[PDB]
């Protein structure tokens, strides 16, 4: 520091710095100091209110010290997340029509010195913590360096290495002076946490560094509410006067309110030591599985993997939840995060999970998780309807990358609003595309690795299609096991070498150094995995899962004779399902089955009937609720009834179904299907005689020759030579021997066996095409990989675990980057609206104003219109349209497309015709 500082310097006063700023009716500010004592506090009331001991163990562990200073020390770093406002560049930020020069003279009569360049805070943040947090007190460099850029990470991304110390403004970040009010406010934020003199933390693990600074980002998006946290000024003229230790404890007790708010607090585990009978009151006598896990509950060490493979419907979630009980009672876990498959609903896997959390904590599972722990939009559609103003609401959030403070308000706020936000709670459900997005290279990863360090994460079942086709999940096992999270698999089936890679993966994380292999065992089996122990646990199966299945094949020609099957097939009754694998050829089938069952059924409603995800809302939820309470094993089974569905049906929800059809699919995805064909024995004594034994009817592609042709949909949604590997080793099948032909089945196609068998040059021609294609596709994935992927967890330097595109801002997530690394579908959202005069309007009947924000009526009734459109003829097109602005800049509809239907419920997008269909759903069709 090159520039000399008198005692007037010093004198300074910290509090005419600014934080945060008004707009229109707050006329007042937030003291800069003012706001790192509230994210302190946030940061202190996390540690004692919220966070799982276990979590607390650890870090205190890794920062050398006791878990007293490690709260202290967490809470200043946090708190010093900040401390580049107190820069020329942020202070002269400020709106001329609000006040700047105000503090211009303010700063002038400290003596500061002035400057025009501009640097994003954050930058600063670290450019200053990096010495300062060295020099002063006490810390190493290198912690130093790991705690400065982890907390200028804050915004959005970690900083690069040039970006701190090359291309960054001296005049920018001020010296001399600004230094001394830097030292100034950083010495008082820490006397205020009592800091001195107690022993230096050691920061110097980068994993822990990074998920940090997910940490130090959920504290200031909750010091960013300024319903809990009103600004300390009241005017731009005047500068409070404060006690720094009275406005701490004000701090905490409203962070203890504003977590309180999102039901953070307070999950007591309430031990207990409890059985499986007493968690789930509806099992009298547990399956083989659930009994080989509660054997192992009592052996399981604190970071371990465990892989369930049994065979569908013999209840593997509730040994997944014992597990996790196991977890969160005696390791000290106290949270979890069930990850659904990508086209699975969160809403009947939310109910088992409230059942099973009743059993461990108080009655707050109601005032709390209810509405908070749930992903899907039923939940904040409820908590938008509920009194009073129940969603959290950020201001003043400054991403340099976005054009305001609001705006950035809002970007942030998206956390309180869309299915992520199921990762925050210590309890969520949702899509596991939430947890797997911790391993692309995104904005804010860093909080999704600290979300799903807090907790046990449960991934419900996992095909062997993914991970064969993708590294996501391996990633993401790397980056668990570096964090010491506990994890629990569910499958049906998997390769054995995808076990091999999962568990190393996992303890590549762990760094177990031990490369003992994996103990072999018959199917059904439980892999699992501590560090000094490792077991492979055979368990015999299951009488009821001792079942032979007809397997038919309906060829091209009789492909439309398909109806008429359905006729002899259920002419005594009974329920049927036929899974599709698009939703143009679901509504299809629909539309030509509608001339074969015009019935009514016995609920009033008609026996025949359409699901998938392509639906305003409301119409989902009257068609899911329709389905399920068909279909569930407490339901009101119509005598007859056929469920035309794409796959939304095929994953993890619990459905029974005495008939199956499907379209062709990799196995372990059509076994997955055809895990709801007599999934319940309850069901077994109503059946029609003809559909008394089990039978699964398989949709054939047309056949030259010897040689298939699949259809373009279904080879667009999945890998030709996969589909080809599995037409062949069901093409010949009369009759599955379960459960062992699921394990047999699924270790022929994803297995090394080529077999052409004897057959014609051009089926051996599109075997090889197909195959070069995909590992065309894979090799490109894999050389791409810098781009896309964050770097594995034993990666040196804090700065580049993420390079590019730094800062955007916010680069995609799910339009984008998800599509390349095929985690999902890209889409657009849309709100389905009807056309007239004065603009667009709501069907029944009220106009839109596409010019403001929503209030949160008006945001619920919108939101009950939206469709989540994934087709690739109008994906583009409905790009093209402007969100509206009124819409940006709220966080509940941010996003959102307006698709104005006419009264005839047409409308027209790009080339195409986009239809709302009453019973097809939304329909793109040719002019
Ligand atoms: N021990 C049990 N005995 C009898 N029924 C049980 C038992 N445990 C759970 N069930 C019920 C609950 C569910 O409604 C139904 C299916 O359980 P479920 O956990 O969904 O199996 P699963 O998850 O392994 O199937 P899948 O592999 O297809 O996902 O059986
Ligand atoms: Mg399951
Ligand atoms: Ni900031
Ligand atoms: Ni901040
Ligand atoms: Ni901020």
């Amino acid at each position: 520091a090159g520039s000399p500082v008198g005692a007037a310097g010093w004198r300074v006063d910290p509090w005419i710095f600014w934080a945060k700023w008004g707009s229109g009716p707050d006329l007042g500010w937030h003291p800069l100091l003012c706001h790192m004592l509230d994210v302190a506090a946030v940061t202190l009331q996390m540690w004692r209110r919220v966070l799982p001991a276990a979590w607390k163990a650890r870090i205190s562990g890794v920062l050398g010290v006791g878990q007293e200073d490690a709260e202290r020390w967490l809470a200043f770093f946090a708190g010093g997340h900040d401390i580049g406002k107190a820069s020329p560049a942020f202070q002269l930020q400020l709106r001329p029509e609000q006040g700047r020069e105000l503090v211009a003279r303010r700063l002038r009569d400290a003596g500061l010195p002035l400057f025009n360049a501009r640097a994003p805070h954050g930058t600063i943040s670290a450019n200053v913590l990096e010495t300062v947090l060295a020099d002063v007190f006490g810390l190493s460099g290198r912690s130093a360096r790991w705690v400065a850029f982890a907390v200028g990470g804050h915004h959005g991304f970690v900083p690069s290495y040039d970006e701190v110390r090359r291309d960054l403004d001296q005049q920018a970040v001020g010296w001399g002076m600004w230094d001394a009010a830097r030292e100034v406010l950083l010495c008082r934020l820490a006397d205020a946490l009592g800091l001195p003199g107690s022993s230096r933390p050691t920061v110097e693990s980068t994993p822990d560094a990074f998920m940090l600074a997910g940490l130090v980002s959920v504290a200031d998006w909750i010091g960013s509410n300024e319903e809990y946290f009103p600004y300390a000024a009241q005017s731009a003229l005047q500068v409070p006067q404060l006690d720094a230790e009275a406005y701490l404890e004000r701090a905490m007790r409203q962070a203890e309110r504003a977590m309180a708010s999102l039901g953070w607090v307070g999950w007591r585990p309430a031990s207990g030591s409890m059985r499986l009978t007493e968690l789930f009151p509806y099992i009298r006598q547990p399956t083989t599985v659930q009994a080989a896990a509660e054997e192992l509950a009592g052996e399981v060490k604190s970071p371990s993997i465990t892989i369930i493979e049994a065979p569908m419907g013999e209840g593997k979630t509730e040994a997944a939840m014992l597990l996790a009980d196991t977890f969160s009672t005696a390791h000290g876990m106290s949270g979890c995060y069930f990850a659904l498959p990508t086209m699975a609903t969160s809403n009947q896997m939310f109910g088992r999970v409230t059942d099973y959390l009743r059993h461990r904590y108080p009655e707050d599972v109601v005032v709390v998780n209810l509405v908070h722990g749930h992903s899907d939009l039923s939940a904040l559609l409820q908590e938008l309807r509920q009194k009073g103003e129940e969603i959290f609401q950020l201001q003043g959030v400054y991403d340099e990358a976005l054009g305001d403070e609001q705006l950035g308000a809002v970007v942030a706020g998206q956390w309180f609003t869309r299915g992520k936000r199921a990762l925050l709670p210590p309890y969520g459900v949702g899509t596991v595309d939430q947890a797997l997005l911790a391993v692309l290279q995104v904005k804010h990863v860093f909080v999704r690795l600290f979300a799903l360090s807090t907790k046990t994460v449960i991934v419900d079942e996992v095909h062997a299609y993914d991970v064969y086709m993708t590294t996501l999940l391996h990633r993401l096992l790397e980056w668990l096991g570096a964090l010491s999270v506990p994890v629990v698999v569910l499958s049906a089936t998997l390769p054995s070498a995808r076990r091999r890679e999962l568990v190393k993966a996992y303890a590549r994380g762990a760094g177990w150094q031990a490369e003992r292999d994996l103990p072999p065992a018959g199917y059904p089996r439980i892999t699992y995995a501590a560090a000094e122990d490792v077991r492979g646990i055979h368990f015999a199966p299951s009488e009821a899962s001792r079942r032979k299945v007809a397997l038919r094949w309906v060829s091209a020609p009789e492909h439309e004779a398909l109806g008429q099957l359905l006729a002899e097939a259920l002419s005594q009754g009974g329920c049927a399902a036929i899974i599709c694998n698009t939703v143009p050829r679901a509504q299809a089938l629909y539309s030509a089955l509608r001339e074969v069952f015009p019935g009514l059924a016995e609920d009033g409603m008609p026996e025949l009937d359409l699901l998938h995800a392509r639906y305003p809302y409301e119409e989902r939820e009257v068609r899911e609720a329709r389905t399920l309470g068909r279909f569930s094993r407490n339901g009101r089974r119509p005598h007859r009834a056929i469920l035309v569905a794409t796959q939304v049906i095929e994953q993890s929800l619990d459905l029974d179904f005495d008939l199956m059809v499907t379209d062709l699919a990799p196995v372990d995805l059509v076994l997955q299907r055809m895990g709801r064909l007599h999934r319940h024995p309850v069901h077994d004594p109503l059946r029609p005689e003809r559909l008394r034994s089990p039978e699964l009817w398989v949709v054939s592609p047309q056949v030259m020759g010897d040689v298939p042709i699949f259809d373009r949909g279904s080879a667009s949604v999945y890998d030709e030579h996969t589909l080809l590997r599995s037409w062949l080793a069901l093409r010949d099948r009369d009759t599955l021997q379960l459960p062992e032909d699921i394990e047999e089945l699924v270790e022929q196609v994803y297995s090394d066996g080529r077999v052409p068998q004897g057959a014609s040059e051009e089926l051996r021609s599109l075997w090889e095409r197909t195959f070069k294609a995909q590992q065309k596709v894979l090799r490109e994935d894999s050389l791409q990989a810098k781009y896309r992927y964050i770097k594995g967890p034993g990666y040196n330097s804090i700065w580049g675990i993420v390079t590019a595109s730094v800062e955007e801002d916010a680069p995609e997530l799910h339009p984008a980057l998800q599509a390349l690394t095929r985690l999902a579908e890209p889409s657009v959202s849309a709100v389905c609206l009807v056309a007239g005069s004065g603009g667009p309007c709501l069907p029944d009947g009220t106009p839109v104003d596409l010019d403001t924000p929503p209030d949160a009526a008006m945001a619920e009734r919108l939101l009950r219109r939206s469709v989540a459109i994934t087709d690739a003829r109008v994906l583009d097109p409905l790009l093209d349209v402007p969100v509206p602005k009124g819409w940006e800049r709220s966080s509940l509809l941010r996003g959102y497309r307006p698709l104005v239907f006419d009264a005839s419920g047409r409308a027209m997008v790009g080339r195409w015709i986009v239809r709302i269909d009453p019973e097809l759903g939304i329909v793109v069709e040719s002019p």
